[PDB]
C-alpha cells in the first residue's frame, strides 16, 4: 500500500471542516477504514469516482455523512462505530471521539 502520510488530511464535509490524522490511526488496519471495493484493494479519496462524493443527498451510499458517523451496524466499520468501542476503554473520553462539538472532530 501507499506510504502512510504522517500528515492529517482535511475532509471538507458539508460546511464544517474536519481533519483526520493517520498517526493516531497508524495501528489500525487500512482496510478497517479503507474498506475493500469489489474484492479489489483500493485507496481512493473518500469521494472518489463512483464513491462517496455527494453531500447533497444526506442519506445514501452516495453520501459522506452516513458513512462517517452512522454508529450503527453498517457494511463496514464507521468512525463513530470504532470510536464507540474506544469509549469503552476511556469512559472519560466520551466526546473527544464522540463529540458533536468541542471535540477533535468538531472544534
Ligand atoms: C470525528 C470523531 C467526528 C465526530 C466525533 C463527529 N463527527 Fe460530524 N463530521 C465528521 C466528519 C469527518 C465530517 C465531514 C463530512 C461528513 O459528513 O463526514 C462531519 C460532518 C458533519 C456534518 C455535516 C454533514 C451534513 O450532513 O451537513 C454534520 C451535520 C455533523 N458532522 C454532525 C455531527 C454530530 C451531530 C455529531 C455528534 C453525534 C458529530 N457530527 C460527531 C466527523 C465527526
Ligand atoms: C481510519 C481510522 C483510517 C485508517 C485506519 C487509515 N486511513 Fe487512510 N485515510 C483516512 C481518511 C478519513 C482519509 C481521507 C478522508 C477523506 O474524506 O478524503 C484517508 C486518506 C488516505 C489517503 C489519500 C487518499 C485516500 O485513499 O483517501 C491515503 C494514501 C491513505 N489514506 C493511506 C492509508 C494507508 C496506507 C493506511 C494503512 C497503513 C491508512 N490510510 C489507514 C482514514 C484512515
Ligand atoms: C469508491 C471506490 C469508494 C470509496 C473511495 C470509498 N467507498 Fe465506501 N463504499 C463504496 C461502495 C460502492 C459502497 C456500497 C456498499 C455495498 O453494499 O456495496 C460503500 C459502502 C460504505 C459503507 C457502508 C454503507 C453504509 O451502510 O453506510 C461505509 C461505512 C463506507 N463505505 C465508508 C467509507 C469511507 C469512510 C470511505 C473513505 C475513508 C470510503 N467508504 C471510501 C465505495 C467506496
Ligand atoms: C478504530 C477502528 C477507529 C476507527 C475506525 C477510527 N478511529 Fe479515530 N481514533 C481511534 C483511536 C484508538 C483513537 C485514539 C488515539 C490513539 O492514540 O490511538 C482515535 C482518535 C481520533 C481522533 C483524535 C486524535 C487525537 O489526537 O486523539 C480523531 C480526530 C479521529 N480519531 C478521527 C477519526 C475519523 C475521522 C475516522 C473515520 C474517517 C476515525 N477516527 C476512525 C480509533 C479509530
Amino acid at each position: 500500500a501507499p506510504a502512510v502520510p504522517d500528515k492529517p488530511v482535511e475532509v471538507k464535509g458539508s460546511q464544517k471542516t474536519v481533519m483526520f490524522p493517520h498517526a493516531p490511526h497508524e495501528k489500525v488496519e487500512c482496510v478497517t477504514c479503507h474498506h475493500l471495493v469489489d474484492g479489489k484493494e483500493s485507496y481512493a479519496k473518500c469521494g472518489s469516482s463512483g464513491c462517496h462524493d455527494d453531500l447533497t443527498a444526506k442519506k445514501g451510499e452516495k453520501s459522506l455523512y452516513y458513512v462517517v458517523h452512522a454508529r450503527g451496524e453498517l457494511k463496514h466499520t464507521s468512525c463513530l462505530a470504532c470510536h464507540s468501542k474506544v469509549v469503552a476503554e476511556k469512559p472519560e473520553l466520551k466526546k473527544d471521539l464522540t463529540g458533536c462539538a468541542k471535540s477533535k472532530c468538531h472544534p
